[PDB]
């Protein structure tokens, strides 16, 4: 059985922040799941005051592919609820800075949290013995240590870098960590010689493109300031120091900035030239090279053959650090077909069992292409796919 | 003789960043000054490409009270010029992170900089012998170490927390550090017994004044205050801090027009008051990292939370009306300096001899009153009389 970890701690000012994953696993569940979560996740569906949350938007339910759970759907699983008081305690140990508290939660072992997790799991020890793996939407060394004591692994699972409408929907699945401390590079290193791809980057990019590619400066990508990427996995770089970094190398009218609509702040009116392109691709094509901390837009540039500079930690960084025309295509082919997972599968318990048995990269790739579609060797599967 | 440290390194993307202090010292100088600075400081005045800078604006000139130097004014001093290329080197040592580089400069010793400082001072040993003190506009452990080694003291000088036209013009003068690592608290702890002020907090405020729910003050993102003296707090985490305690309905945000970024429209209630005071009176309590507005809030008797390091924080850490007043009185009259005086070589030589607090307060009140002497008044008596109400005669 699965144990899904969905912490209630409002680090970013939002209750039940990972509610969409709760709804998604509930909608896709076939067997009982152990949810390690908070009481807010259990009351929010019936909370008449949180009716305007984006998770309840019909467009979001359709985009992420779930429906709202009824009583039977929610009640037929197992629950362990994390104590509401631990958040305030964590805050007090970091000068009540919610951001710095979030960072510690993502990158450090927290004894109090491990203790509570142990106590919760011990209350249903018979249930825990049946657990096949732990699942987390974010890194959490506390949870990861606790899982090791039980001889269990933690699958880190998150929305992927390529998404609709532009691309096929993808997801992250990482045994080491998602976004930060990813295992993507280590995975490719072990199975590199199995990848001999007969294609260009355009061929790897168009297969995932679902829309007619746009027609044919220094690009700077801004991101949301208070997410895990810029709080913990940024190598101390920020939106400000990123702009400062590029400024050390370029003049103002040679710089095109791509703002993120979800950011708390935006650049003042007449400081930089702001891009107003219909999409990421239309922005990238106006640039000679692209600068980013760890935006997924950076992946898109690399896939289109644009010179990209990555200042933060991310899953696709190892691809860019390769000098070679064919060495890059092979690395990207692995990332796209073997590392990235079709979005729906990471919520499919049968697929998760498959990944849990530690299958060969060939089996993983074949399973993904099988999903994408409507040959035996790994390279032949990919080559045949991006030609048809 | 004075030595004034004006580094050329464009930590904030601005070359000759401390140009205004160069112009001010040149304007007020009576004797030869040793400027430890960069070539950019000497060429900017005659560089038409940079005439658009605020330092040349008539309003800014009259506000800070200086005029542009002619050939004689600039040439009659001693110069030691630092290599601009050290900035790029320092950058490379900090993962090309300009923020981390500036922070190191302000809070850490840098061996290469100490090497270059000593080598420059070695070129004019005879001149250095007659230097009494080093002056720095910012904290710099590299410079401070070099100076002490040569048996010189360091005065950290910067524009103050209270400024015209709202207030009397003030400046910082601190031997330990300016903004961060200040000696204001330690200094008061030593002389607090001499402060028995028989007046209100409002009297103190009104003396410096020349005009008359949850408040959050935003600051410039890349200045030294938010880079090094912030206790890891940012504009982002400051808003997070308050949101944890208050609903968005009860939050009022005072934006800083000098910032690189601005809040998106319909996220917070953005204040549009005419000034800081007008913003403060709309709040039950004010939250800040280390903005000068936080001082104004305390001076008006508003509850204030200070998350970062700054010179006035020790005032807030006291309980009691009498206690806060005696602390604020010290801060305003003894710690803060009349702006023009920190550029006056005689006053600086006066401070170098480390006089008693009464003498310092006496000097300051003399200036503020635009008088001249001395009297039998105690320190507190001077302050009490200076801020007390006196009726007109008839
Ligand atoms: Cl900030």
């Amino acid at each position: 059985g699965l144990a899904v970890f969905l912490p209630p701690y409002p680090f970013r000012g939002l209750k039940a922040p990972y509610l969409w994953m709760f709804y998604k696993y509930l909608h896709c569940a076939t067997d009982s799941i152990l949810f390690i979560t908070g009481e807010d996740y259990l009351s929010v569906t019936d909370d008449e005051a949180q009716r305007a949350r984006w998770e309840f938007d019909p467009a979001s339910m359709a985009s992420l592919g779930y429906e709202l759970p009824n009583a039977q759907s929610m009640a037929c699983h197992e629950y362990l609820t994390l104590d509401n008081a631990f958040y305030e305690t964590l805050l007090s140990r970091h000068h009540h800075d919610p951001i710095k508290s979030f960072s510690a939660f993502l990158t450090e072992r927290i004894p109090d949290l491990e203790t509570e997790l142990h106590a919760l799991l011990d209350s249903k020890k018979g249930i825990i013995d049946q657990i096949d793996t732990f699942i987390s939407i974010c890194n959490c060394p506390s949870l990861e240590h606790v899982a090791r004591t039980l001889g269990k692994e933690v699958m880190h699972i998150e929305i992927g870098p390529l998404r609709a409408p532009m691309y096929r929907n993808t997801a992250y699945l990482d045994f080491a960590g998602v976004n930060g401390g990813t295992e993507a590079s280590a995975r490719y290193e072990k199975c590199q010689a199995e990848f001999d791809i007969k294609a260009s980057l355009g061929d790897l990019h168009n297969y995932f493109l679902e829309v007619l590619p746009p027609a044919e400066a220094a690009g700077v990508v801004l991101q949301v300031e208070d997410d895990s990427n810029l709080i913990a996995y940024n190598h101390d770089f920020t939106n400000i120091s990123l702009l400062s970094y590029v400024r050390q190398r370029y003049e103002k009218e040679d710089i095109l900035v791509r703002a993120h609509p979800g950011s708390l702040f935006r650049l003042r009116d007449d400081v930089f030239t702001i891009d107003d392109s219909a999409n990421s691709l239309a922005f990238i094509n106006q640039c000679n090279e692209v600068f980013t901390i760890n935006s997924s837009v950076g992946l898109e540039a690399i896939l289109t053959g644009k010179k990209t500079t990555v200042l933060g930690d991310c899953s696709y960084a190892f691809i860019n650090e390769l000098a070679g025309a064919s060495a890059t295509v092979n690395a990207a082919a692995f990332y796209l077909f073997s590392y990235l997972v079709p979005f729906d599968l990471v919520f499919n318990q049968e697929y998760l069992k498959f990944r849990l048995g530690h299958p060969e990269e060939r089996e993983i790739v074949g399973k993904h292409i099988e999903f994408y579609s409507a040959a035996h060797s790994l390279s032949s599967l990919i080559n045949e796919a991006i030609s048809l």
